[PDB]
């Protein structure tokens, strides 16, 4: 039980995309990203994914509404959002209301998302495969 496992970015920001998909596949797994939160909702109802990591502020809708959409139709995908020191309040009542699995402090260090993707995947793992028959 290997990377069978796909992780969504999304992002406006294209340089924060490339960045983060270059770190992230050296561990294995699939990565699509995402411009705009509208496609990527629209992409999950099609495709498996298993963690996602949002920006705070984009255009279409803010990543703790994102996220939210996201916690209500795929509850066990692990939601991680990126926050600046600018995001501080947002960061804090997304928290305090279940919106984000954890968030990723920006700039973060390249230790920092691998971090925060592996333990993220181990725990979807264990939410999606919970109480099933395993083989």
């Amino acid at each position: 039980n290997y990377k069978n496992y796909t992780v969504m970015l999304v992002d406006d920001e294209q340089p924060i995309l490339n960045s983060l998909k270059r770190l992230i596949k050296r561990l294995g797994c699939n990565i699509i990203t995402f411009t705009s939160p509208l496609d990527a909702l629209e992409a999950l109802k099609g495709t498996s994914v298993q963690l996602v990591i949002s920006d705070m502020r984009m255009p279409e809708m803010g990543g703790e509404v994102f996220l939210e959409q996201v916690a209500k139709s795929y509850p066990d995908i692990e939601r991680v959002v990126i926050s600046g020191y600018a995001d501080a309040q947002a960061t804090i009542d997304a928290v305090n209301r279940g919106k984000i699995s954890r968030f990723l402090l920006k700039p973060w260090e390249d230790e920092d998302v691998f971090k925060v993707v592996e333990k993220g995947l181990q725990l979807a793992f264990l939410r999606e495969e919970n109480l099933r028959l395993q083989e």
